Parts: structure tokens; C-alpha cells; sequence
């Protein structure tokens, strides 16, 4: 077959499949209450993508499509209805057997960015060139009106009225507008990407340890935020570098787990060992939460294929 | 020997290595004027990084620093200082052999983004969190006070008052202010890393094609705009995810060129082949500027190595 590998970048070298940032930290969280199943990020150790995840750094919660109709906050702001395409340009077919357009945000929250314009048209005086305008907006993921998967949704500006209708508009992710509670950010609900009252198709399944003693351990990024306090988080299963590298090698999965080391390249010594399941998450032997103090020169090494009953060494 | 590869990452599955974009067309312009002398997106293809080049997608056109204070300016908008470290929060070290921290901008114009802070102390009332706040921002380029060799840059608001002093700051680039001719935008123009007057330093080398008939092939990338007409490109000598593979792989190099072939897979026919140099940039034998129209699912497959003399069948 072909031998499994992870590449070789450094922490400080990959960056987060869930949102647009680097990896900060290793963390764990062994008491989390919630399902884990986010949509980003996913892939199979043998390089098949899952949920909503697609292979730009670029395209991780972004979105393109038009903008069809602008409506009035009834106290502050103006909402814009967007429909929305695949980010290839093409149009979103609603039968394809994905959650949502790939790239679509897997979380519950506000989303802060830019929304940006080309015209379509263009100006004969101005050297046959378009038109263009860009703004600061928010992309509420838990709104009724978020139905990416439906083929639009909406988004909110402080500006109150330069966006054109019917014209090619970007969205590109900064972070979060608030993470207050009436802005309802939960890293680990999903949207509900049809509306509140249907049904999300086509997940990538949840992920969990099995083994007693063992906690999923993620990488994770800090958020930017637009306002108010808070240090908020998104934690990731695999860096966007991993998925990429996993979709390319196609390597044969030979069990359901792989072990796993990280280490110190300069030491050449193992700081602790993981597991790393068929479906493409981690997890080690941690009877506590938050990040890992571990040396800036460490990376993952694959050793060999194991499985679910291998003890592994208490980090 | 280590064999030499290229990802099978295809067009649409590629980004830009000199600003966050994905590449959206191959490109050539046989007749341009200026040197071409990029500092992003540079790397051997033994995988020597070179210039302001680092790996991570989030880092080009990144600082990272802090605001000391609000500066006066004769320019519109509210102007601020900010000192800048390397990327990863170390000190910037102004005797390291580079040109700036990895990933300064590489060229001349009025780059658009979002200046964010997480503030350093926290609030026991707030649940010992930090404040934060997030604007619009420009950064010019050619400014004599963008010195980020020097470990300093300014920047430019529309917002008066909302940015604070002393406090961790974050840029992430989302396009450009204007390219009206007052905003000097000029892709293969280099900032001045260390002021107005100052000779920049350990650059990567420029490149050109040194073949009769024989021209550049860009990856180009279509970049946002704040306002203003235009449409302007950025174009990159390999994606970001080529850097990344070889910088991993360090794949000896055999030849000074490495032959290589753009492929429709689905039909398996070879649409064109291209020189692959050893500094990292592609040649074609085109006689003409504009876009490669090509379907988005091709890519460059490495075919041999060649010498010297090797002579390109026409596109
Ligand atoms: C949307 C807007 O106009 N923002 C300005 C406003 O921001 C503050 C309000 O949004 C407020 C509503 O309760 O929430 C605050 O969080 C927010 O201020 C932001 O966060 C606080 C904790 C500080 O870090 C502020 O620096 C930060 O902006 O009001 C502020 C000034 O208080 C600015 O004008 C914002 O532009």
C-alpha cells in the first residue's frame, strides 16, 4: 500500500481547518458536555473530506453569492438577504449530498468580516472597469434567516446603505462581533442550515473517546473579536494543513487507530503520545483541561497502526 | 535521492502566496516593464524559503504588534503607530537576515483590513476577561513610516478614538483601499522596508526568463477593493501550497529546470508544458499577455529534469 504520514510543520507552522488563524495552542477539555461534531475540518485518515470541508484556507467561512433585498433593523443596523453559490462560482444545488456549501461556518454564532463588491458592469470611460464597494458586516449563523443549505442567507451592516443588489459579493471572515450571551456562540452547536425546523443532512458524524481515561485533544486558535470581553476560542480536530495533506496521499487506513508521537525534533524525545482515529481526530490520555505546555520545535510523527483497546502513555 | 513532486492540488484548489486570495487564472505578460522581484511566495525548489516567505496562509500581509499612540498626519483619517514582532509574538530581531518579518506586504499600494486588540489585562468584574475592539484599516505601503524592518508601521482608521494604546494588536488583510494613481498601487514596486531612502536587504533574487520566446506564468489572484474602480490582480510565482510542499519535502535538485506538464486528468491529455526554475517560478513559450483558459481542475504534473537548452513546444 501507501505508508501513512502526517506532514512535518511545527504548531507554530499549521493553522485552524474552523476558522482563519494559525494554531496557538494544544488543548483538551475532558468534561465538555456537548456533542462534538463540527463540519470544518473534517477528513478521513484515508483523504476523504466530510461535512462541509474543503481544501482553501481561503474558503473556511466564506461566502459568495449576490445580494437580492435590504431590510431595516427595527432598532439599530440594516439586514441584506444574499443568495449564496458554491465558491467556485457555480450554483449551490441544494440536492448535492452536503450539510451546506463547503466553507459554510459550522458554529453558532456572529460571524464579523467584510463584505466586499465587484460590479459586474463595467464603465467604458473608466477603461472598460468595474465598480466597488466594501463594508463591515455580520453573519448571524443562528438567525431563522440562515439557510445556506437553502441557498441564502443574510447578513447585517452598520453602513446603511452602500451595497448594491444583484452584484458579486465576497464575504471574508475577521472573527466575532460579540461573544455576549444574546450573541449566542457556542463553538460546538451547529447551525441549523435549512432554518429551525428542518432537519441537517449529510453530517460528518460526532466524535468522542471510547477508551476510559482518554479526552479528545484539539488544536486550537483565539478569535479576534469585533467588541466587548472575552477570550473566545474555535477548536479544531486537524489544522487545514492535515486535511490537505490527507486528501492528497489517499494513503490506505490499515486499522480503525493510529498511534501517534510528538516530539521534540532536537531531543528526538516522544513529549507524549496520541490517538489518532480513522475518522481524522485525536485523542490521549488526560485527566485535565487546557492547553499543553509543550515545546515550539514539536509535530506529530506517525508510529505505527494500533487499536482501540492500546493503553496509552498518561500525558 | 528524494524524488521531486508538486502537489496534485488542482487551480481551484490553490491560493495566492502574496496576499489571501485563491488563484483564480494562470496568467502571463510577456511585455511588462518592471522588475519582477517579489518577496512573498518565494522558495527553491529544494525548499529553501526566501525573502519575507513564511508557511502559514494567515501570515501574508499579517503584523502582529502594538499600538503606542495616535499620530498626527496631513493624510485623511486618524493615523496610529503600531511596533511590530515576528509573527509569532517574539521579538522582531532587525539583524536577522531577511528583509522585514516574514510576511510584510511585498508591494507597493493601500492595503484594507481590520485592525483588532485583545487587551493584555483583564477584569475581575467581566469574569477576568479582556476588552477588545476591531475597526477598518489602511496600511500604505509606500508611506516613509512604513518601516517594519525598523519594527515599526503605521496605519490609518476611519474610526477617531476606538483604538487603544499599549495593547496586543492584530492586522488581517482583506484587499486594498483604492487604486485610484494617488494610492500608487504597483505590485512590483517593494516598500522601502526601512524608510524612505534606505536600501532594502536580503531579497530574494528577481526573476526573468532568459529563453527566446520564452515569458512568466503567474498564478493570479483577484484582489478586493474598499471603493473605487478597478480590478485589480496580484499574481504569485507558485501558490502558497506549493511553498509548503517543498519546503517539506527538500527534495534535492537535479537540473536548473524542472520540466513540468499542466494536465487535464479527467481527459488524462496534457494542455501545455512549463519550466519549473530551481529559484521557484515558472516559464512557457506564449507570445501573448492575458489569462491560460484552461478548466480549474487542471494542475502541474513534474515530468523530468531538464538543462539548459531545453525548448518548450508553443501553448
Ligand atoms: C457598534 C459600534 O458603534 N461600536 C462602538 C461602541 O462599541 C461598544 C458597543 O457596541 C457596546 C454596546 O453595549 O458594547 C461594547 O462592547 C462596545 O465597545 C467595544 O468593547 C468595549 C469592551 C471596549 O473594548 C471598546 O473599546 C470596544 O469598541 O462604542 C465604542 C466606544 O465605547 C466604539 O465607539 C465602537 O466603535
Amino acid at each position: 500500500s501507501k505508508p501513512f504520514t502526517l506532514p512535518i510543520l511545527t504548531l507554530g507552522e499549521l493553522t485552524n481547518s474552523r476558522f482563519p488563524l494559525p494554531i496557538d495552542v494544544l488543548y483538551t477539555n475532558p468534561n465538555e458536555s456537548a456533542i462534538v461534531q463540527c463540519q470544518n475540518g473534517r477528513c478521513t485518515l484515508d483523504g476523504e473530506l466530510q461535512g462541509t470541508t474543503q481544501l482553501l484556507p481561503t474558503g473556511i467561512c466564506a461566502f459568495r453569492g449576490k445580494v437580492t433585498q435590504q431590510v431595516q433593523d427595527e432598532h439599530r443596523g440594516t439586514h441584506w438577504n444574499m443568495t449564496v453559490t458554491n465558491l467556485n462560482g457555480t450554483p449551490f444545488d441544494p440536492t448535492e449530498d452536503v450539510p451546506a456549501p463547503l466553507g459554510t461556518p459550522d458554529f453558532s454564532g456572529q460571524i464579523y468580516g467584510v463584505i466586499s463588491q465587484r460590479n459586474t458592469n463595467t464603465v467604458p470611460g473608466e477603461g472598460n472597469l468595474p465598480a466597488n464597494r466594501a463594508h463591515e458586516a455580520v453573519i448571524a449563523t443562528y438567525s431563522p434567516k440562515f439557510t445556506p443549505k437553502l441557498g441564502n442567507i443574510q447578513f447585517s451592516t452598520w453602513e446603511t446603505q452602500d451595497v448594491s443588489s444583484g452584484q458579486p459579493t465576497k464575504f471574508t471572515p475577521v472573527g466575532l462581533a460579540s461573544v455576549d450571551a444574546n450573541s449566542h456562540f457556542d463553538q460546538w452547536t451547529l447551525p441549523s442550515y435549512s432554518g429551525a425546523l428542518t432537519l441537517n443532512m449529510n453530517l460528518a458524524p460526532s466524535v468522542a473517546p471510547v477508551f476510559p481515561g482518554e479526552c479528545l485533544l484539539f488544536f486550537r486558535s483565539f478569535i479576534p473579536l469585533k467588541g466587548g470581553y472575552g477570550n473566545p476560542a474555535i477548536d479544531c480536530l486537524m489544522p487545514q494543513e492535515w486535511v490537505q495533506h490527507l486528501y492528497q496521499e489517499s494513503a490506505p487506513s490499515l486499522s480503525d487507530v493510529a498511534l501517534v508521537r510528538y516530539v521534540n525534533p532536537e531531543t528526538g524525545r516522544t513529549l507524549f503520545e496520541a490517538k489518532l482515529h480513522r475518522n481524522g481526530f485525536l485523542t490521549v490520555a488526560r485527566n485535565s483541561a487546557g492547553p499543553v505546555v509543550a515545546p515550539t520545535n514539536g509535530y506529530f510523527r506517525f508510529d505505527s497502526w494500533v487499536n482501540q483497546f492500546y493503553t496509552l502513555a498518561p500525558m
